């Protein structure tokens, strides 16, 4: 196998700048060539460090001919440097921001954004990590060393033509129930191995995936100690035997690892329309861990951080985020899907601007609503009336849920979150921006299923 890709780990320069540039190259896959994008590379991306409570300029380069905008998912920061689609980098042209961190340590990540076509810009290869710490998690003495029993796993899949290239589409079956292939990428290879010390390992995964969810968990049952979420640490760690991931979310765990002993890291089978075609039908290996008899020095700590009690609901402003798709989408994709795979697309279980918020296609010229900053709001999302699954994303913030599709959250899911699951039901977020962002760097609000995004399932909304 090959070894797991290790993104470098990258901190500013003396003049306080990270330089990161989006450009096109090849990749190999299964020894076939495709053109893939990435950043600093051919494909994915570094992990750009933070600091909470330091600023750093980061300066993007765009050397791709198309353009294109970069979104720092979970991040804390002002519209304009949110880059959300009217982020606008134009090709061959640079953009420059300064980010000023203040939120806690946690893995989040970045990805484009640009206007209906974000789903083919990741699908060709970029995303990138970022790693924000604070003084509170050093003290921890959790496993640190990058590339050795502390490492991002970024997992995706892919679907490629006869001639090797990324055989995206959007279309009437991906606009209803998105793009998703054949081939999981692990840090952009194929089953590679990671070789860890004895001890704990620590795995910040992400779900980079366009629409599939995903559902981690070890080959030999092994269990996963939670200790993070998309927004930062748990308030102590969560043991599970599996963990579902949803698109755009970022779990931590820490996994036990023992001399002769090598285990897969799997995936399985989730409930989600045409996820569990094969090979995804089946428990699926994502990565081989395999032991070094050297010990490792991090610790699983008893106690990991404080959550503040959630505060009162009486007078707190209540938004209604109806998500909807036009019946004809949802049902000509649907009809599509099955015809394709048939029942096995059930297992378990114009287009452009078919898919909607309070009845309406996302219009970037005009935000739905302006949030309130400073206060905490209840935001109620919805996806009765259809049986798609909805991911939904709000952009600079970090947020707590009350209710996760229509049960009370899991204490692993119950800390800080910039996702909840919207699936044929509703929840219910606690959510504050602590930053402004007007009409012409609006945040936004979506469903990170990306070709649900792409054809109008996104507002904007100002603070
Ligand atoms: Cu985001
Ligand atoms: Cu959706």
């Amino acid at each position: 196998r090959p070894t797991l890709p290790i993104p470098d780990l990258l901190t500013t320069d003396a003049r306080n700048r990270i330089q990161l540039t989006i450009g096109a190259g090849q990749s190999t896959f299964g020894g076939k060539t495709a053109t893939t994008w990435g950043y600093n590379g051919n494909l994915l991306g570094p992990a750009v460090k933070l600091q909470r409570g330091k600023a750093v300029t980061v300066d993007i380069y765009n050397q791709l001919t198309e353009e294109t905008t970069l979104h720092w998912h979970g991040l804390e920061v002002p519209g304009e440097v949110d880059g959300g689609p009217q982020g606008i980098i134009p090709p061959g042209g640079k953009r420059s921001v300064t980010l000023n961190v203040d939120q806690p340590a946690a893995t989040c990540w970045f990805h484009p954004h640009q206007h209906g076509k974000t789903g083919r810009q990741v699908a060709m290869g970029l995303a990138g990590l970022v790693v924000i710490e604070d003084d509170e998690i050093l003290k921890l003495m959790l496993p640190k060393q990058w590339g050795i029993d502390d490492v991002p796993v970024i997992v995706q899949d892919k679907k490629f033509s006869a001639d090797g290239q990324i055989d995206y589409q959007l279309d009437v079956m991906t606009a209803a129930v998105g793009w998703f292939g054949d081939t999981l990428l692990t840090n952009g290879a194929i089953y590679p191995q990671h070789a860890a010390p004895r001890g704990w390992l620590r795995l910040r995964l992400l779900n980079g995936c366009n629409a599939r969810s995903l559902n981690f968990a070890t080959s030999d049952n092994r269990p996963l100690y939670v200790i993070a979420s998309d927004g930062g640490l748990l308030p102590e760690p969560v043991k599970v035997s599996e963990l579902p991931v949803l698109m755009g979310e970022r779990f931590e765990v820490l996994v036990e690892v023992n001399d002769n002993k090598p285990f897969d890291l799997v995936t399985l089978p989730v409930s989600q329309m045409g996820m569990a075609i094969a090979p995804f039908d089946k428990p699926h290996p994502v990565m081989r861990i395999q032991p070094i008899a050297i010990s490792a020095s991090g610790a699983l700590p008893d106690t990991l951080s404080s959550l503040p009690a959630l505060p009162s609901l009486e007078g707190l402003t209540v938004r209604k985020l109806q998500l909807s798709m036009d019946p004809m989408l949802d049902m000509m994709g649907m009809q599509m899907l099955m015809e394709k795979y048939g029942d096995q697309a059930m297992a378990g279980m114009d287009f452009h601007h078919a898919n909607k918020i309070n009845g309406q296609a996302f219009d970037m010229n005009k935000p739905m609503f302006a949030a309130a900053k400073g206060q905490y709001e209840r935001w109620v999302i919805s996806g009765v009336g259809d049986m798609m699954l909805h991911p939904f994303h709000i952009h600079g913030t970090q947020f707590r849920i009350l209710s996760e599709n229509g049960k009370p959250p899991a204490a692993h899911r119950a800390g800080w979150k910039d996702t909840v699951k919207v699936e044929g039901n509703v929840s219910e977020v606690l959510v504050k921006f602590n930053h402004d962002a007007p009409k012409e760097h609006a945040y936004m609000a979506h469903c990170h299923l990306l070709e649900h995004e792409d054809t109008g399932m996104m507002l904007g909304f100002t603070v």
